[PDB]
């Protein structure tokens, strides 16, 4: 079992030749590659290189594959050494992964001279000046669609209709109040105009992206595309629903569904996430914190039921009890544990107040336990980008 | 900036939901979505004055979520700032 | 245990001061020191329902201090607990 001496800038290392022959494609494992570094006067291979790194390089052979970077050695210096000793692409990949680096993909255009041209200014805002323009306009349209959706609820506008003084219930007024705007081919309502324009553009982007994208299979997998769709679904579904129930009795029978889709319109806010690095980071953060986010909700649930129950019974024998039932106390318990404390429900008895005191303290600890982990994940994804 | 931005997103999201959830109530404390912005900020920062509160079951579910969302929203960017200060 | 203990100390200390500070007011919301315990806990944990509030200048100075003291009181032992959990 012939021994080999490797001198790293004066620091002496020794191993068995069979330990190095284990990996024939590396510098040290290949006689022809290491020949260049042999000093026949001293019977050693000499490398005028970084010292703190070699330990791990040699341990990789002794361990049979373990490549751990020493805590005291910078990742950029170590990786250069892994490359120098020619440990190979597999070890390198295993290293980066374990080091917290895994990326890989990129679907370019089909090389259509057309598709690749359209796709570049509809997803890569830096591809060109026009690309930016499209992105800027997209943000403006999103912001406008939000402001408009909100103004639809202002009394100055909605409180001005055919039955604003409790007179009747006009079918056109009843659906205009439910939907938020007047749907008519005449386009009299400025709100319907703004909403239609905005949805024309959202519809445009979604279409242009669906036909200029390299793959149509990994499309409805991208959360961004899902968002793009959700942003237009309400509009078209409302049209369909109103035209399929064009009578007072019918509409009244589908109003709940119509209302649900009106609320869904606010999800268009998330369209900004395509232009917000932070919103993307937040997204990555939440995806990685599902477990802790679940514990948060779970512990809060336990505390809510526990405290709601106790305060309910503690106030039960009082004529002025502010707790009609345990389920109703859930509200008070959440408002107390999160320390919001509106004051619309409060215990009035000594036992209720002892329960409330505990409820508050329990809330602070309950929330405090899982949050830090989430904050940590965010801090990680946040700097990894910064 | 992220703090203000995330809070803005949450404010609009929660103001919208609570508004519609209380809309069909004669005693609704939310005249419009923009007016609910106040309640949403007061809840997310956990101030909770109590001058505007939901009264329906759907409004209270929205409010509960709004409070929890506020704690996490603020909690995410602050630590970095605290670090810079330190 | 330290959490509960420090809170207890602060509760009694602040309940006492606010009680005496509001004592000479016909509309005092603090019937006795033990009754003020409630207000002091609700303030130190920053819940702030608003069902009991000081109305005098001295009561409000006491209340201001009570709130700040609460934040530091809770903040001291919690981190350790959060650490054990982590
Ligand atoms: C509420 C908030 C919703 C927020 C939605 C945010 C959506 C964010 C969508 C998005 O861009 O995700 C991409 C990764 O996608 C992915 O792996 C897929 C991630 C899916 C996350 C789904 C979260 C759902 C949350 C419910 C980013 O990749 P990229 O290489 O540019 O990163 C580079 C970076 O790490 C700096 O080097
Ligand atoms: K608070
Ligand atoms: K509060
Ligand atoms: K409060
Ligand atoms: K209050």
């Amino acid at each position: 079992s012939e021994r080999v001496v490797i001198n790293i800038s004066g620091l002496r290392f020794e191993t068995q030749l069979k330990t190095l022959a284990q990996f024939p494609e590396t510098l040290l494992g290949d006689p022809k590659k290491r020949m260049r570094y042999f000093d026949p006067l001293r019977n050693e291979y000499f490398f005028d290189r970084n010292r703190p790194s070699f330990d791990a390089i040699l341990y990789y052979y002794q361990s049979g594959g373990r490549l751990r970077r020493p805590v005291n050695v910078p990742l950029d210096i170590f990786s250069e050494e892994i490359r120098f000793y020619e440990l190979g692409e597999e070890a390198m990949e295993m290293f980066r992964e374990d080091e917290g680096y895994i990326k890989e993909e990129e679907r370019p255009l089909p090389e259509n001279e057309f598709q690749r041209q359209v796709w570049l200014l509809f997803e890569y805002p830096e591809s060109s000046g026009p690309a930016r323009i499209i992105a800027i306009v997209s943000v403006m349209v999103i912001l406008i669609s939000i402001v408009s959706f909100c103004l639809e609820t202002l009394p100055i506008f909605r409180d001005e209709n055919e039955d604003m003084h409790g007179g009747g219930v006009t079918f056109h007024t009843y659906s205009q109040s439910t939907i938020g705007y007047q749907q008519s081919t005449s386009f009299t309502d400025p709100f319907f105009i703004v909403e239609t324009l905005c949805i024309i553009w959202f519809s445009f982007e979604f279409l242009v992206r669906f036909f200029a994208c390299p793959s149509k299979a990994g499309f409805f997998t991208n959360i961004m595309n899902i968002i793009d769709i959700v942003a237009i679904i309400p509009y078209y579904v409302t049209i369909f629903l109103t035209e399929s129930n064009k009578s007072v009795l019918q509409f009244q029978n589908v109003r709940r569904v119509v209302q649900i889709f009106r609320i869904m319109r606010i999800l268009r806010i998330f369209k900004l996430s395509r232009h917000s690095k932070g919103l993307q980071i937040l997204g990555q953060t939440l995806k990685a914190s599902m477990r802790e986010l679940g514990l948060l909700i779970f512990f809060l649930f336990i505390g809510v039921i526990l405290f709601s129950s106790a305060v309910y019974f503690a106030e039960a024998d009082e004529r002025d009890s502010q707790f009609p039932s345990i389920p109703d106390a859930f509200w008070w318990a959440v408002v107390s544990m999160t320390t919001v404390g509106y004051g619309d429900m409060v215990p009035t008895t000594i036992g209720g107040k002892i329960v409330g005191s505990l409820c508050a303290i329990a809330g602070v600890l309950t929330i405090a336990l899982p949050v830090p982990v989430i904050v940590s994940n965010f801090n990680y994804f946040y700097h990894r980008e910064t």
